[PDB]
């Protein structure tokens, strides 16, 4: 997660926290309400960057598991890419920095200026793709 | 949870809290589901005495909720009798570890603490959840 002291600062999560996550889904599955709760918990009470989402899902899910939170990410942007296109004026927000790519947007100390209309998108983009895993 | 580290405070949400509510009332509060869910968001965000306390009072019967609290105290005195003890001694006292009296029983005041602090409560008060009786 990010904080702002604004000076934008990383902090990687917990390790133990990590290992909780990873053994939760594995024994109550990545939608119980065991998940939702904890997940909701982290997303909404931290500055969460796409390389959070990334960090979190790549550690917590089975390969399967996470292979169908990327594809219902990348569907979530894609949407969120029209409705930016589509607003009056258009939101300046594109697949890049929602996704946390490109040479604007790659790394952790870029991705710490993301404003709070994009850290907004890219939380509900998420918490939708992690919803979706079937 | 206090969202910046020493610094300010954010509530749980009111869905979250129904849910450990929830939680208790269908598994208890010792079942490895609750005492897991209770682990990853004592490490998934930085808990402060008042946090503790909502959490606990939320979540937990009456009684429950007064075994919670006296196992908190008794495990306050535990570790305030180590950190006295300690070469070189830590100074991290009572009040701080329960968030009370004049320096500690604010939001405000409970926001400032260090990873050292922070790290006790957590111990103390996940140790003292696990004390708890069943119905």
């Amino acid at each position: 997660p990010v904080t702002l002291e604004v000076e934008a600062r990383y902090k990687s999560f917990s390790i133990k926290m990590l290992k909780d996550m990873k053994e939760g889904v594995k024994q109550y599955g990545p939608n119980s309400p065991y998940m939702r709760t904890l997940l909701d918990s982290i997303a909404h009470g931290h500055r969460l960057i796409p390389y959070d989402w990334e960090i979190l899902a790549k550690s917590s899910l089975s390969p399967s598991q996470f292979l169908q939170f990327k594809t219902w990410w990348i569907d979530g942007v894609q949407e969120q890419v029209r409705r930016n296109r589509a607003a009056n004026p258009p939101v300046n927000i594109d697949a890049d920095q929602l996704l946390g790519i490109g040479q604007n947007w790659s790394t952790i100390s870029q991705q710490a200026l993301m404003q709070n209309e994009a850290i907004e998108q890219v939380r509900a983009i998420c918490l939708r793709a992690w919803e979706k895993i079937q």
